[PDB]
């Protein structure tokens, strides 16, 4: 098939400053930082993932870099480069608002219908691109959607390609992963958004989900959802994978809705709700001179 002509950019350690720790766990530690290419007179806000050295860990971080460097879409997270220190470091464009799951939980009192519907379009665009690239995500969830600006989200953690509660029925029973099992997870992601970060099948142990789905029970209709929106989620949760919507259809359907959002989502005090915007002033710590976003920096 087609040769993967993606460029793997190797970055010098001396070209990037670590500022603060955004997270830490099993994967290692993620830092907020700046990338300053020598003589370029640019400072690019970045997220840096660093790993002690073991041959197993290094193999895993490089498979992640291969996938991340292979994608290029406005609604998918891309790798900027890698740093070849003792433990390999992955450099990515900073998504300053964090992940969508925590964003909806923390900002539920100001998330209006235009935002939820546009996020649904953006995630479907990202997913439709991954489909054109024949790349099955396998882990789509609201936690794996990053927020660049409240009006611009990008999918991530497709680079690892078990979350039973987001998985399709063919995936649970037979470990069948396709672009149509990705549609089921998309339906769950939408449910997460529409409920402002609620946990799907909360308090129901994972080893029971398969039987629940086989009996025909599904996630409930969120209070803000009209039957129009809920029918879409229900269509993502059909047993027949071919019956589920295509991402191309999801972009269209949610875009139609996004044009008259209050007809499709019923949110109390929707028209007086507001989030930060790049059309606003003061939207953009120490020296903020010469900083450019990675989306506007090309070579
Ligand atoms: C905030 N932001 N902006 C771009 C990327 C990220 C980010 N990446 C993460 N994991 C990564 N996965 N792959 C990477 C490559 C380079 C840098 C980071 C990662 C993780 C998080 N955020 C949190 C703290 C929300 O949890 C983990």
């Amino acid at each position: 098939e087609a040769p993967n002509q993606a460029l793997l950019r190797i970055l010098k350690e001396t070209e990037f400053k670590k500022i603060k720790v955004l997270g830490s766990g099993a994967f290692g530690t993620v830092y907020k930082g700046l990338w300053i290419p020598e003589g370029e007179k640019v400072k690019i806000p970045v997220a840096i993932k660093e790993l002690a050295t073991s041959p197993k860990a290094n193999k895993e971080i490089l498979d992640e870099a291969y996938v991340m460097a292979s994608v290029d879409n406005p609604h998918v997270c891309r790798l900027l480069g890698i740093c070849l220190t003792s433990t390999v470091q992955l450099i990515m464009q900073l998504m300053p608002f964090g992940c969508l799951l925590d964003y909806v939980r923390e900002h539920k009192d100001n998330i209006g219908s235009q935002y939820l519907l546009n996020w649904c379009v953006q995630i479907a665009k990202g997913m439709n691109y991954l489909e054109d690239r024949r790349l099955v995500h396998r882990d789509l969830a609201a936690r794996n959607v990053l927020v660049k600006t409240p009006q611009h989200v990008k999918i991530t953690d497709f680079g690892r390609a078990v979350p039973i509660k987001w998985m399709a029925l063919e995936s649970i029973l037979h470990r069948i992963y396709t672009h149509q099992s990705d549609v089921w997870s998309y339906g769950v992601t939408v449910w997460e958004l529409m409920t402002f970060g609620s946990k799907p099948y909360d308090g129901i142990p994972a080893s029971e989900i398969s039987s629940i789905l086989e009996k025909g029970e599904r996630l409930p209709q969120p209070p803000i959802c009209t039957i129009d929106v809920y029918m879409i989620m229900v269509k993502c949760w059909m047993i027949d994978a071919d019956s589920r919507p295509k991402f191309r259809e999801l972009i269209i359907e949610f875009s139609k809705m996004a044009r008259d959002p209050q007809r499709y989502l019923v949110i109390q005090g929707d028209e007086r709700m507001h989030l930060p915007s790049p059309t606003d002033s003061n939207f953009y710590e120490e020296d903020m001179d010469d900083v450019v976003d990675a989306d506007e920096y090309l070579i």
